[PDB]
């Protein structure tokens, strides 16, 4: 009910359908997207693309009025796991903006074209919170350490134009322009291509997290400072971090 | 009777001379280019320009009528490991494409001087084959992750200008312009060089595959879908591809 | 008395004040630098700004008439150990030239703002020296890697253009610009910022030397050649290398 799933030959279109909150990620957006993945070999199909309808690409989580929303993060985890042992190649049309979430969805697809008026953004340090180890690795590896620092740090947003010059973005177009890329290479040889993604992927940016990050991730998660950011968004004010 | 070797001052230049297949390698030819660069220090010689002769630098593997064509994958590796092996700097001169095992052969080198005509590739996606770990983590640190997976998952060229882009080309220029900065660099430090280089190429792009990556590297170049590469090839037609 | 700390309400500035020598470093800067940045807490900052007084951020090592000289490298460590341990992001505003010392010090920083004029260079092969293996990580994670093999087997230098080019630069701009852009890193969340700094540090760079990496830094910095350098560059003349 909140995915669109349709084919043309053999490339299989997965859409996102949740304009109402910019395809903001929950529990049954996520499950939806994870049975979608693993099926997309029904197929046929030997290419996927993924994108979001609308203005915006996947804004992030909005788990309001969600009933599963304690499970939401290990459904996610389930979702990338599927994505990364896919034998089919990913091609993401980023239609809009990937924020947070949509950020991580957006890297974990095998190839991306971004439409002009997309950007990527991990708002962490505002929201007072913190990432799995793989979210900053593939970001680094796909943006430069240098540029990986700034968008960490300081919430930096990455325009579709720095994408492309960085490798972000293989290409600047729209949705019809990732589909007919996309039908190329379902032209090509799948074991081919199902080898170069698993090495690919296998570059070590799969990390699990060390004592000292995880000790890092439990306090800024467990913070007041969380509880802060949340309530001044609310109120419509600066927050006023202590950090604790 | 496949290269030629010349000197001017301390720089060694190594010509591939298979013009007539555009400088695809076989058993002779790189059994040549290995001796050549083991003897290069002697030497007298501090630094070796690599380049080919004619309209390419080197556009993949040519074994037809090459007696000893079952010797040629492990030749082929004891050149890269002279290559990593060597105290002198080697610098590329990629007079024209460079693809597939030229892709390689140029990775090798230490830098690279581009011509503005050249572009590099991997066909691999289009041949039904797959590659040695190291080909995919040093085309990753010399064009970034993001264009490495489109290099390597849609067959995608690299011109000469992407090149200069991302750091795969160091620079833009001819055989003279890399005779010329080789002769700069055979002014420096040898000791200085020869440790940066070890640890340059330590970084871990010289990686064993994994069992997975060994699994998929076999049944890829096992496949039928090779064979139809192949015939499809001689035959003047798209190849079926079955992903089996 | 080498070094400058003033404040502005959350913004710490530490300016190195050594212009006559170009804010070369020795063992009493490395010393007051170290004990600013862990007293930097002091604090009520939430941000540190460095940045050299004068024309130059940092144009290397200057030890004359330094008594401590023998201290010297492993107080360098000890600095370099104080920083990546800091809570604090540290916004690096480069001036001017940073050269040798002065580029791993510039590097050691979280986030760089680089003057028009600035350029960032490691002579080590025109002075027969060999580096740290956290200096080429860092760099070549910074650089690209094939800049790096420039920037490090020839001596090439790195434009403030071509740093903002490849994220080495996040931003152009002057030691103001460096302040206001760390005053607005100062009002995000501090536990967010450490967990990402930590993790971001923590991709490898910080890597003992190998074995062979050892012997070929201790045969460069025993050698002949590094004695060479010294006498020529006094005598006014180029060096006669020998590789020994
Ligand atoms: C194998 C392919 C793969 C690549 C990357 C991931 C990332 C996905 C990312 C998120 F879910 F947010 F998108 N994300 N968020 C948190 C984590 C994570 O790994 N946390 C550590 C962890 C693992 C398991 C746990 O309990 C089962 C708890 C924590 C984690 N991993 C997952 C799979
Ligand atoms: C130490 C410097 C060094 C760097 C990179 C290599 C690459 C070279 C590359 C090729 F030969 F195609 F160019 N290539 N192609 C295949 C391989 C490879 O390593 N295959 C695994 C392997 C190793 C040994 C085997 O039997 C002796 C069999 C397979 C392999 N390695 C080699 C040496
Ligand atoms: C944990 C954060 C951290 C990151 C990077 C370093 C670098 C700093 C660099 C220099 F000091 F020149 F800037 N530099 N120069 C030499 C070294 C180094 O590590 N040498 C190996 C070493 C270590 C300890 C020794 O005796 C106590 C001797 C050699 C080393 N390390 C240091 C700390």
């Amino acid at each position: 009910h909140m995915i669109g799933i349709t084919q043309a030959e053999a490339v299989l279109t997965i859409e996102l359908q949740r304009p109402e909150r910019r395809n903001a990620l929950n529990s049954q957006l996520v499950e939806e997207l994870t049975q979608a993945i693993r099926k997309a070999g029904d197929g046929s199909a030997r290419a996927i693309v993924l994108t979001g309808q609308g203005t915006a690409f996947c804004a992030g989580a909005d788990l309001s009025g969600d009933a599963f929303a304690a499970d939401y993060p290990d459904r996610l985890i389930e979702l990338h796991k599927a994505m990364d042992a896919s034998p089919m190649p990913v091609v993401g049309a980023i239609n809009g903006p990937a924020i947070g979430a949509g950020l991580q969805l957006a890297m974990q697809c095998d190839l991306r074209v971004v439409a002009p008026d997309a950007f990527f953004q991990f708002p962490t340090s505002k929201y007072g919170l913190a990432l799995d180890n793989w979210s900053i690795r593939r970001l680094s590896s796909l943006v430069g350490h240098g540029r990986a620092r700034a968008m960490l740090l300081s919430a930096e947003k990455l325009t579709a134009e720095i994408a492309l010059h960085t490798g972000m973005a293989n290409r600047i177009g729209t949705l019809a322009d990732a589909q007919a890329w996309a039908a190329e290479i379902a032209r090509l040889a799948p074991l081919a291509i199902q080898h170069a993604k698993r090495v690919l992927n296998d570059d070590g940016a799969i990390e699990e997290a060390w004592p000292a990050h995880k000790e890092l991730f439990d306090k800024a998660w467990g913070s007041q400072d969380v509880i802060e950011a949340q309530v001044a968004r609310m109120e419509k004010r600066p927050p006023k971090f202590q950090g604790a």
